[PDB]
RNA sequence: AGAUGGUAAGGGCCCACGGUGGAUGCCUCGGCACCCGAGCCGAUGAAGGACGUGGCUACCUGCGAUAAGCCAGGGG
């Protein structure tokens, strides 16, 4: 995951506000999708959940830095 | 016609072995003292808190809806 993690910061850093907010919306739904399965059992690869929870944290963290001057 | 042994419901003392109870000894993640060092925080919202936060979490810790963590530099 470490590797596939050092990407976002880049593949996500170069997009802008309107590109992220929508990307994050997408992720947030996926997270719902998950926590929605466990409640019934299905999904069990926890690693997935926490893994997605932290992704959003990054997108937001990156979007927060962009909204401070730029253009 | 004489006689002092003897019964132990229980009791008493001595011994042996246990039960209880946690003194004693060694122990120490703790406290105490003195001496250095360092000495302020907040409406850029403090001190302290409430509630929440884990795939399953009662409590503690850590965190804050980015919630046991997010970005970057440094050490390893
Ligand atoms: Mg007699
Ligand atoms: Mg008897
Ligand atoms: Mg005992
Ligand atoms: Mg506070
Ligand atoms: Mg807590
Ligand atoms: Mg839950
Ligand atoms: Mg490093």
């Amino acid at each position: 995951k470490l590797s596939e993690v050092r990407k976002q910061l880049e593949e996500a850093r170069k997009l802008s506000p309107v590109e992220l907010e929508k990307l994050v919306r997408e992720k947030k739904r996926e997270l719902m999708e998950l926590r929605f399965q466990a409640s019934i059992g299905q999904l069990s690869q926890n690693h997935k959940i926490r893994d997605l929870k932290r992704q959003i944290a990054r997108l937001l963290t990156v979007l927060n830095e962009k909204r401070r001057q730029n253009a």
